[PDB]
């Protein structure tokens, strides 16, 4: 096995043992101006997603064109302008006679804390090929020209997942289902296993209003501690990552007889084309267990009417995954860091969830 395109980048080779932290190589004190050259009669772009117009060609692309996962515009616009966005890093590729999107990556800025560092990094994802353009290495110039747009910026650091093999995962983390909706999935005795209770356990449970917002934050900062790969958050990127959207992010908090709100739970929405899926984001604890903030959080999304409750294996997710009957899915999803080098750690270790 050898990598035409990444054996060129800044990032461990597959199976060199890593001891050591830091950079590849250094902060660049001059960078290219210049995109990158296209094949003839295609264009680079700065995709506005502001643009509704605009916004509903990506949504085109990726619907077919990606992974069937249905992002929604409303989605989009979630995952794609959080605080710090830019319109150059909606990275796009058109013909240039039609305007036709072919491709696509973006970035989206993110500190992140890394064993003893927090550097500030970006964070890549939707990265799409025309299936009419597959093979042709479109992706990485995608790769290289999104890059160059960050270096402008003076970020030198990137996070991503990604479900192949690459050099090199500093983590890898395994799918795990729960099934809410068993017909949907298709016996009447697997129906009543999965029978879950109609209602919540845990008391003081309700929808995350504005009003918690900085306990949320401050929670959620001190939960993250004692993993080895989390994201820094500020309250406004808190605001924006878990203030409940309908049919996008839900969060939940745990406000107890004295009024303290003391954990929470999340979850955002992906549904498939339909089969309309939950995926779990960041659930902090403090007084309510794990098990029972999990169980709350199964029941709440069969209320609200999803078919399966997906979660990862990271954070502390192996305590319950079991015990809760959930059942491990096929294949594997990757971390990786860009231009740093570090020891690889567990699942377990991994604090860090990205779309
Ligand atoms: C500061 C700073 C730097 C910031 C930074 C950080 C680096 C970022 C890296 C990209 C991260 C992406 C995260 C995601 O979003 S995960 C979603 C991607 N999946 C899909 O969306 C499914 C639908 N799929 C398609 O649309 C696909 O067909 C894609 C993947 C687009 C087009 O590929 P093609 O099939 O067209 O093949 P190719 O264009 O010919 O190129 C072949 C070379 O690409 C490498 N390849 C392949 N699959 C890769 C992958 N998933 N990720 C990275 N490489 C990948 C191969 O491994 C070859 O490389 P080598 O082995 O070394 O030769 N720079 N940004
Ligand atoms: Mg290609």
């Amino acid at each position: 096995r050898s990598y035409q395109f990444w054996d060129t980048q800044p990032v461990p080779k597959l199976g060199e043992v890593v001891n050591t932290h830091g950079p590849v190589e250094p902060d660049k004190d001059n960078i290219r101006q210049e995109p990158y050259t296209l094949p003839q009669g295609f264009t680079w772009d700065a995709l506005d997603l502001g643009d509704r117009g605009v916004l509903k060609e990506l949504y085109t692309l990726l619907n077919e064109n990606y992974v069937r996962f249905d992002y929604s515009p409303e989605f989009l616009l979630w995952a794609l302008r959080p605080p710090g966005w830019l319109p150059q890093w909606h990275c796009g590729v058109r013909v240039v006679s039609s305007r036709k999107l072919v491709g696509f990556i973006s970035a989206i800025p993110a500190n992140i804390h890394i064993y003893d560092t927090e550097k500030k990094m970006v964070e890549i994802n939707f990265l799409c090929v025309h299936k009419k353009l597959r093979s042709k290495r479109v992706a990485p110039v995608l790769i290289r020209e999104i890059t160059r747009r960050v270096h402008l910026e003076g970020i030198f650091q990137a996070v991503y997942t990604a479900g192949v093999v690459l050099p090199k995962p500093v983590g890898t983390c395994r799918y795990w289902h729960r099934s809410l909706n068993p017909r949907k999935l298709i016996m009447q005795r697997t129906m009543k296993l999965y029978r879950l209770p109609e209602t919540p356990k845990t008391a003081g449970l309700r929808p995350m209003e504005t009003k918690d917002i900085p306990v949320v934050h401050q929670l959620l900062t001190r939960y993250l501690k004692q993993f080895h790969l989390t994201p820094v958050m500020s309250q406004e990127e808190v605001e924006h990552w878990f203030y409940p959207q309908e049919n996008i992010i839900d969060t939940f908090v745990v406000e107890n007889a004295n009024g303290e709100v003391t954990d929470f739970l999340s979850f955002y929405t992906l549904p498939s084309t339909s089969l309309k899926a939950a995926y779990s984001f960041y659930n902090v604890h403090t007084q309510t267990p794990l098990l029972d903030l999990m169980s709350d959080a199964l029941v709440l999304a069969k209320m609200k009417g999803f078919d399966v409750f997906n979660a990862l294996d990271l954070m502390e997710n192996k305590t319950f995954l079991e015990k809760l009957k959930f059942g491990i899915g096929d294949g594997n999803l990757q971390y990786y860091l860009y231009n740093w080098k570090c020891p690889s750690m567990g699942a377990e270790k991994v604090g860090l969830v990205l779309q």
